[PDB]
């Protein structure tokens, strides 16, 4: 019944840089195809005098056979037409860490309390999403107040994502 074509997906209405900007604790994610950000996810979002939004993001990263890593990452944000969809320029301060550039997309936020995160890697060929991540982000690292978590898990089935998040650990790791 429900609609997952991603051309469907509603986003954060006059979305604002500026009220979204500072620190972001990753409550949940959900992964992509090869995921690269484990836990302990911290971000931190800026916007600039130009009105241009950019970000840095730390977490541990399990590269394989287990080797764990706290990578520090660096991202920047060109507008669209829409001002809450985004293509996000991403890298790591080290070379070797995961480059890219994805669609990122703010399905809803409240700017104080939480926010809801989105981007397809890639269509199907019927408009869903073939490969996509979606990050909850909690102001408090303690989590979201049960009326945001409630809000949350409506905008996660709308992304016909809901039962596919798992939680996200933060114990000092890095
Ligand atoms: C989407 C992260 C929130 C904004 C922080 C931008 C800082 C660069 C983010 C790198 C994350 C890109 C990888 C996400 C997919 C994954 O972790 O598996
Ligand atoms: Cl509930
Ligand atoms: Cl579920």
């Amino acid at each position: 019944e429900r609609d997952c074509r991603v051309s469907s997906f509603r986003v954060k209405e006059n979305f604002d840089k500026a009220r979204f900007s500072g620190t972001w604790y990753a409550m949940a994610k959900k992964d992509p195809e090869g995921l690269f950000l484990q836990d302990n996810i911290v971000a931190e979002f800026s916007v600039d005098e130009t009105g241009q939004m950019s970000a840095t993001a730390k977490g541990r990263v399990r590269l394989l056979n287990n080797w764990d890593v706290c990578a520090d990452m660096v991202g920047t944000f060109t507008d669209t037409e829409d001002p809450a969809k985004f293509k996000m320029k991403y890298w790591g301060v080290a070379s070797f860490l995961q480059k890219g550039n994805d669609d990122h997309w703010i399905v809803d936020t409240d700017y104080d309390t939480y926010a809801v995160q989105y981007s397809c890697r890639l269509l199907n060929l019927d408009g869903t999403c073939a490969d996509s991540y979606s990050f909850v982000f909690s102001r408090d690292p303690n989590g979201l107040p049960p009326e945001a978590q409630k809000i949350v898990r409506q905008r996660q089935e709308e992304l016909c994502l809901a039962r596919q998040y798992r939680l996200i650990v933060h114990n000092g790791y890095c």
